[PDB]
């Protein structure tokens, strides 16, 4: 079973405007096949598919908490996408938007009109082409070392794609998001090298980093591993999951330094909230009376 | 954010013997159209493309809350799958099997081949005709009026293809899973129909239900309606989404009886573990070595 | 624009009982590749797309109607699936079906859940395999030597189609739609034969019949053409397309006598309905009340 | 059965130069997921697999005639498109076009390149990001209720799509198709609406409009209300479907106005005839020999 | 460029009996995700894609020729699904099939009815469910340690694809052909393993086998490594590519001995010829006619 | 089996620049439709799947033959791919990238993105709208003459094709490649009328040309066929294949004269190595370590 908290794993910055092409780049690393809908559902499915759940618990520990700290990083990446998209950010009303004016040519001319049509200018369950996130972007073999195989494989090829997509997109949104992943990432990356090491005794993590490049190259990532989150793998749990460090040890491939289980979720920042969309209709054509709807429930509660 | 909790959401009960073609058939229910991956990622996109997500606040606590739910729902309709393909359920080690000696033999002639060579007997990310689940599943127009009766539809579509798989098989797993998630299915599109109410005037549980026929016509369905589950909202969170009775009150469309918001998850049951397959070599062909490793990791002295 | 008979272009047999494999071979004939969707969508969009459609009226007028017939092929075949996966053809009511009396288990075995699943025991838009058709099926290039030497080349990959299923099964029903449907084909290919004879001064028709079989050998076609329907070109339309003989003149392939347009649609057989069927909730669980209310509507008077 | 009539619906004005993403945009309306294919085949097949044709006789005849209405709604937005990718727009010849002068250099840049490619600078079977249509966009469940109330939802979530395109070009081609199909929608929404207050006594009209905007506020939508088109529902057979007024009574959702039957089609307006396009040897790459082939038919005709 | 040889790359055995079903797993190993057409297509795109052809040429060389090996194994698996499915294998001509016979009924109960329908009962370019191969089968990253990091988990991949299959059936031409792959796929991951060992210094080689199960313990694999051809890189190249054994040397993973090169191909066996199948039309529905053409063609005197 | 020769089938020149655009639109000639990776892989299983091998020979030789000479036309396409997405064709260094100065950002822009994000600055095994190639873009019947008529069509249409987009880009590379192509896709489309016509009487070779343009319109290719090559089925296999001039004998559509057979492959041009792109980490993010390991290779080999 699984829990929410309504905070992103990062804060996130406001961007100046709609970036529309920024946002269709970012729809890599959340639909496409190394998106993070793939990370996520990889590991989902092999924490579900996982034989041996107590005898091989320090490696079932590891899966099914990493599937769960991938669910808050769609999360991070769609609100990046939607910051992107967004009109008018944390405004709850604009008036006098007529149709008639053609509010939205401009998404005549974007690469991604998907966004603008289907959704209400939002993230969509898809990657950069428009492509559609599919199931068979998932692995789950029931073979141990073969998945944990893929999932350093996995984890590489993703961060290859953030790393091209921040070379798109000089937004700060897309940056920071991008900056905090590459530092998750890397921990998931060293975490499955730890597995692979264990079980089968190659020194996986000597691989790293892939591509050969520093995470210290990217600003916005080397703030994130100056306050040490390339150490930290996060108990994304109440109670379970308690053997993470029998995995979760040693030097970290960034800088040597002891990694660290830390109990619990990270603080994070705010959701975020694009505002109101009239063109989008969005949450509708003209959202007072809703507004009202919503503040009548309050009082009739009572 | 997301945390996990290392349980199902019900009890299942202990599988007697494989079944491919009904693990087949419930894949729909799993990665079809209509399954729980659909209703899932329905409302977890919504969720994060909410707009207003403080001034129309009982709704995103809806839409937020039920996402989460879901996730639970993926993994009970993946270890109902899991328990219906695995050869030794709970059995950590099957020794002597020899794949010359055709030990996958059945799985020539089952429906789903796949199962047993891309899984290794275990859940994939699919429908009932092997067709991969793909995000164009997912509608997410910003509209929070279109939106909902989307939902409302999606639910009841849903319980219709749950009930004809019911009507495929009698495996006392899958009909437990399945009378369970017609309880669970049914809140949800009561939920959804009280938010239509309450947003459009129009009387949307009256329509229930669809198809017409009632869930304690479906003894498993009963069961849970006997202890009260068709009252139950549970919210899955910590501290958020606590407005939820907002609009999670009044009428169950089943009884007519008081429905009631639930603070925390239910108590839930176990995971389920599948067990050795050699013939899967999952988790390994013999992994009595790896149980080795795994066990040595907690030599680990403090 | 387009009118509508509640006819099919035959009389169909009533089937004598269910045979959800032979349905399942069948909509390779309406949702496949080479199927009925495919003629029908590939002249349909061709005679939207054609350009000089008075300057080459003889040849827009040719691909519009048989487009426009082909609309009754997908009506004729989905009526041929319809009746295979019919319980009770016909029989407004059956009671008494209870659901945890498992009476779908047939299902679970049989190539094609989808019907049972997403249909309510009916067809569906998609082929043996399961897979929808798609609009890459269509070629439809503006060029009008190029689209009609695609379309003689899919006339006779869909009659070979035809003949393979029709060697699967010896269901009266599917035999009888595709020996009528030979004959049409047979028709249409030699119709875009004649077409690429006149704009080219190949002798397409020489190349007929593909494979080298003749219809004559399939019992279902000779009953057709013993009726003289190989000779015929319908004109469906009240008062369009009056050109069709330029092109639809000289001699049948089939025997060498002289073809012939018919102005308007033959007459036509009663169109199916499977019926109720409780275990599919089709078209309701137990569709009294609906009856009731249907009947109650023609109480308006006058 | 079905005919045909050379007459779209409505009768298009005139672009004054090719509008390549404008074209590409259009697409969603054609063969996105909520476009007129889309409305088209659920019906189509819906009216197909319908159970109960006699006994639920008012509802078999709308959907069965809604769904021949549609077949000039693909025809009318495929001329939309068409009209927006066409050169020469009625000119039957233009000479001088050399392929060595890179006479299709724009279109390398735009959105859609597979209207130039694939497509002879002419509609094809797709959205607005290339994704061709594809048969699971169809929901024929053979229940009555469940499939009107997917019928209700799927035209609302296409007005919406039609709003949006709307938004996006500012075209008179594209904007008087809209107006008229956000009419003609708004009717089909209202039928299917009044069809569900009459099986379940829940008032769905009263939903309307989704999103909450009037059509009113669309000038050529007003323009179609203005001339009545909201109350009518035409019925395009000769002589089937005669109980379309049970139904489709009372009220109109638009002004309150009482709705009405209109026996047979409008009388519409001209095809469009995209005319010579050398670069995209469409007819053909000079077509005056198969102009004057076309002209010979004629003469020997006698 | 490429030249071809009129063998295939192993003499494979008569088969002595059709099996659909045995044929239909085997399609996995052809155009599933872990199938030929992956391990082909991935080495082909990026040989072509491969920046520093000269620089890092020993890499090049491998990666190249490895592709050119994939060509024969595609071949080899097709014949072998040609095999399963032949009718009269090496039979040039069979009589009195009679089409109304139902000839083809036991195809309308398979898995795989395409073979039969789509195919004249023969191999198909898809997989196990009747998934066509796609192209985002392939990665291509332009990165050379990441490409070679998923070629060593594609083949490991492929390689517990290849065992489940065989243990799905003892089909001898099947065994036959799966036997001698996993010994050349065990080549291919050794080298890929010394490649990465070679740019990394990660013994990754040490990983192997995956699964942990030796091909030793496959009889038909243990009768080719007896021959010594788990030694042997082939270099499939009149003259280029001659740099292999700078990485493909050292120890076999199978049994610790030097691995060699091997200039140019083994020697291979015959092609296979399925014979005259009738009721499919292949090559003709009677070819007798065919024959006498071709033959004739050979009366050209000189 | 096949072999390899690291040679173009003709020299390509240096673009000026990168040409994202310009990629993409000939990626249609690569993995859509009616692409060289459909015209390969068409030919390739034909020649697998036919049967009569001997009894047939002649037809045999020359689809088998055809579908070897398709392998280097891939190999073409790409190699005109990768030349128009390389930054510095040649140069095996470049120094001083900075990934936080937006490098990429030309490539949020661009049509495909896919290009920059998932390739390498690298071809893709896609289309022009970034639709991955599939296998049901072969058709494989056994039918030899249905095979063939398929055949024949298929070379027309990715002739148009290759019209379309050799009209869309003026790169010299893309215009080379097609001219050259243009010229074997003649050829080849000769050779399938010439089967045609050997077995049917039919005289396919008087429809060419289609479209109605002469290959001597198109500059490059006119100057391939100054040089003969219209007249040239080249035998690319070592002793295999050698009754070729059974068929490939006679007039060429082109301009009459007498076609020949070419013992052996052309001897074609230099394969292209786009060079270094730092920014997609291509083939290493700073390269000096990877070829100095080539280096060290080469002198312990000794
Ligand atoms: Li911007
Ligand atoms: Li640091
Ligand atoms: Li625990
Ligand atoms: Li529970
Ligand atoms: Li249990
Ligand atoms: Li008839
Ligand atoms: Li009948
Ligand atoms: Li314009
Ligand atoms: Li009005
Ligand atoms: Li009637
Ligand atoms: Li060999
Ligand atoms: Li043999
Ligand atoms: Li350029
Ligand atoms: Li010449
Ligand atoms: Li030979
Ligand atoms: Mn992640
Ligand atoms: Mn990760
Ligand atoms: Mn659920
Ligand atoms: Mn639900
Ligand atoms: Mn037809
Ligand atoms: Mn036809
Ligand atoms: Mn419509
Ligand atoms: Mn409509
Ligand atoms: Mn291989
Ligand atoms: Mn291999
Ligand atoms: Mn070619
Ligand atoms: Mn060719
Ligand atoms: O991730
Ligand atoms: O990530
Ligand atoms: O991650
Ligand atoms: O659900
Ligand atoms: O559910
Ligand atoms: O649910
Ligand atoms: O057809
Ligand atoms: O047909
Ligand atoms: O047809
Ligand atoms: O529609
Ligand atoms: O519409
Ligand atoms: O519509
Ligand atoms: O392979
Ligand atoms: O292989
Ligand atoms: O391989
Ligand atoms: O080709
Ligand atoms: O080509
Ligand atoms: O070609």
């Amino acid at each position: 079973m699984f829990l929410r908290i309504d905070r992103l794993q990062i804060e996130l910055p406001m961007p100046k405007e709609q970036d529309p092409n920024a946002a269709a780049a970012v729809q890599a690393l959340l639909g496409g096949r190394f998106g993070e809908m793939s990370t996520l559902m990889n590991y989902m499915y092999q924490s579900f598919n996982f034989r041996g759940k107590k005898a091989l618990k320090p490696y079932y520990d590891l899966i099914a908490n990493i599937a769960t700290e991938e669910l808050g990083h769609i999360e991070l990446v769609a609100a990046t996408i939607n910051s992107l998209l967004a009109k008018n950010p944390g405004k709850d009303l604009e008036e006098g938007v007529d149709p008639a004016s053609t509010p939205l040519g401009f998404a005549k001319d974007v690469r991604n009109a998907a966004h603008f049509i289907a959704g209400g200018a939002n993230s969509l369950v898809m990657g950069a082409m428009g492509e559609h996130w599919n199931g068979e972007y998932v692995f789950t073999s029931g073979n141990l070392i073969l998945d944990l195989l893929h999932n350093f494989f996995l984890e590489v090829a993703a961060r290859t794609h953030k790393l091209r997509v921040y070379e798109m997109t000089d937004n700060p949104v897309a940056r920071e998001m991008i900056g905090y992943l590459l530092v998750r990432g890397g921990v998931h990356a060293a975490a499955y090298g730890k597995a692979l090491e264990s079980l089968t005794g190659v020194e996986m993590t000597k691989m790293l980093p892939i591509p050969k490049i520093d995470n210290s190259k990217i600003p916005e990532a080397k703030k994130y591993m100056d306050l040490g989150f390339h150490r930290n793998l996060y108990r994304f749990s109440p109670e379970d999951y308690r053997d993470l460090g029998l995995i979760w040890k040693g030097a970290s491939p960034e800088d040597g330094t002891e990694v660290v289980v830390v109990d619990g979720p990270p603080t994070g920042g705010p959701v975020f909230d694009a505002g109101h969309d009239a063109a989008e209709f969005a949450p509708e054509f003209h959202p007072g009376e809703l507004y009202e709807i919503a503040k009548k429930l309050y009082e009739k509660a009572k």
